[PDB]
């Protein structure tokens, strides 16, 4: 069915059976303390972002997902559940990383693997068009235009993920659908350097793609730690003046706004609860001490540019082994302020959700 305005009003926001497996099946049996064991039966009730950074998620947790909500709205959920999803898979994906765990090369047929996945992406929402469905496309992707072009591989895939990022725009672009574009964070294009180019190019990019109506704007913070807004610059964001998300994005939204791209935002607030946060340096983004579960997801920010406050990377899952010796062994991982040990990235790592909950705010 379609929707007008912001796509989080009037509906509930779905929690996954995924993460909540994890939570009930992987971390729940590991922790003997009742008061920690009830607060994490509670955080497997709050909904979070479930991300297709495989291919293989398409035909299992996306149609799983889809069809448990139709269940549960069929089954008389008022207001009715909503879906959201990540699209992850770009062919060349994390190109300025040390490293990636992303499936696809361009050299290796990567293109049109990417192009599938969204044609098939495309069908099962088409199937599920009675279940709202809320996109973040490719987390990591266009922000790297923006600052990176020095680095070979993202200049080498800069036309790739342009022209892929608007063939997902278009192909997605179904009545039942919203889209939020990745657009770093306040620590990447919020430097004010950086602002000005950012807005040129997302706005350049709705553009190219016709101005989709799915598109609503972009999404910050993903799998990142910022504050939405505190009334202290942490130690580790200086000298920026957008040491927050809410600094950022009312620098940011003029900008885009004149360039023809009026965005509104999503902001991950899954592990920002506590600020400061344990980085040393804003830039140590993997699996970062000292920080919480933050503010729940909701439509009601109080905030005319900001759809809604969510939880896009699920905490608990791993950001990156810590083993050195890995194959995909990216250095922020054994960095000082990064927990170790960790597991290979998208394993559950309990002691990381033992300290996101013990530092909750609001606590569980
Ligand atoms: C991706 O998964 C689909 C099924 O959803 C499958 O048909 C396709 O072959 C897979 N892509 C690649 C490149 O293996
Ligand atoms: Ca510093």
């Amino acid at each position: 069915a379609p929707y007008n305005g912001n796509p989080f009003e009037g509906v509930q926001l779905w929690a996954n059976n995924y993460y909540r497996s994890e939570v009930h099946t992987l971390a729940i049996p590991q922790i003997t303390d009742p008061a920690l064991r009830a607060a994490a039966s509670a955080v497997a009730e709050v909904p979070s972002f479930q991300w297709l950074d495989r291919n293989v998620t398409v035909d299992t947790l996306l149609v799983q997902t889809l069809s448990e909500i139709r269940e549960a709205n069929q089954a008389g959920a008022n207001p009715q559940y909503a879906a959201q999803i990540v699209v992850y898979d770009l062919p060349d994906r994390d190109c300025a990383a040390a490293a990636s765990n992303g499936e696809w090369a361009i050299a290796n047929n990567g293109v049109n693997n990417y192009k599938a996945y969204i044609n098939r992406i495309r069908e099962i929402l088409i199937s599920f068009s009675d279940v709202r469905t809320i996109l973040v496309i490719e987390p990591d992707s266009l922000a790297n235009m923006v600052t990176n072009m020095n680095v070979p591989k993202c200049s080498g895939a800069a036309s790739t993920y342009r022209e892929l990022t608007i063939y997902a725009l278009k192909q997605l672009d179904l009545p039942h659908v919203a889209m939020y574009m990745d657009a770093g964070h306040a620590g990447w294009l919020g430097w004010p350097a950086n602002i000005q180019p950012a807005a040129e190019l997302f706005a350049k990019i709705y553009e190219d793609a016709g101005k989709p109506r799915a598109v609503r704007g972009l999404a910050t913070n993903v799998a990142n730690y910022n504050a939405w807004s505190v009334s202290s610059p942490p130690p580790y964001t200086s000298p920026n003046p957008n040491y927050d998300e809410k600094h950022y994005i009312e620098a940011f939204r003029p900008l885009l706004e004149a360039r023809g791209f009026p965005a509104q935002f999503i902001v991950d607030q899954g592990r920002s609860g506590k600020q400061p946060t344990g980085q040393k340096e804003w830039g140590h983004w993997c699996n970062a001490i000292g920080t919480g579960f933050g503010m729940r997801p909701t439509a009601n920010t109080g905030h005319q540019y900001v759809d809604a406050f969510v939880w896009v990377k699920p905490g608990g899952e791993c950001n990156g082994t810590s083993d050195t010796t890995a194959a995909r062994y990216d250095y922020h991982c054994g960095l000082e302020d990064a927990l170790k040990p960790a597991p290979e990235a998208g394993q559950w790592f309990n002691e990381y959700f033992i300290q996101l909950l013990r530092n909750a705010n609001p606590p569980f």
